[PDB]
């Protein structure tokens, strides 16, 4: 069964403001996603020195990032340590309650949406360049699953049958059709090269086809 769920109002208002302001400087969407990406990198590395079993479902740590022109998608894929269903429904949505607030408070004082970061909920920029977003995780407690929203206040979660992924995130950032410069090679290399230098972890740019 799919499972339908409503975003808390508020994570709701911050996805129509960040889908409706208009803001050019689009591009830091990709260092917000690789920096979640090494956060959970950290995560499983930390947890496995007091507990080496937890590297069972896969030693290497690394990031890979994902171009194809033919699905229209830009894949960020880490193998850090993944995301438990109560994540995806509640635990992640109730911490990213206030982060909203601040950043939604912050934007009006006139701090602008590149600062989205500081308060946690840089995940969302994604919005700014993707109509829909695909989440694909797992993590070593718990089954793959996969989240994917549009915004419009709905977001769905589905245990995934799909390719079995070891442990990790994928988030496929399904693109708006003015978007499609984030599926050029010299541009991710541009932006990782400007946003994501000094992260600690290979970091791939794959490349079509
Ligand atoms: C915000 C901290 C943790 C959540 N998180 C994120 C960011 C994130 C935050 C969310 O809430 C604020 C969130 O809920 C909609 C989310 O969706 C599945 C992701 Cl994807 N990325 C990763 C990742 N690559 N690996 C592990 N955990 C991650």
């Amino acid at each position: 069964e799919v499972e339908t769920f409503a975003f808390q109002a508020e994570i709701a208002q911050l996805m129509s403001l960040i889908i409706n302001t208009f803001y050019s400087n689009k591009e830091i969407f990709l260092r917000e996603l690789i920096s979640n990406s090494s956060d959970a990198l950290d995560k499983i590395r930390y947890e496995s020195l007091t507990d080496p079993s937890k590297l069972d479902s896969g030693k290497e740590l690394h990031i890979n990032l994902i171009p194809n022109k033919q699905d229209r998608t830009l894949t960020i894929v880490d193998t850090g340590i993944g995301m438990t269903k109560a994540d995806l429904i509640n635990n992640l949505g109730t911490i990213a309650k206030s982060g909203t607030k601040a950043f939604m408070e912050a934007l009006q004082a006139g701090a602008d949406i590149s600062m989205i970061g500081q308060f946690g909920v840089g995940f969302y920029s994604a919005y700014l360049v993707a109509e829909k977003v695909t989440v694909i995780t797992k993590h070593n407690d718990d089954e793959q699953y996969a989240w994917e929203s549009s915004a419009g206040g709905s977001f769905t979660v589905r245990t995934d049958t799909g390719e079995p992924m070891g442990r990790g995130t994928k988030v496929i950032l399904h693109l708006k059709e003015d978007q499609t410069e984030y599926l050029e090679e010299r541009r991710i290399k541009e932006i990782v090269k400007k946003h994501s230098q000094f992260i600690g972890y290979p970091i791939t740019l794959f490349v079509e086809k």
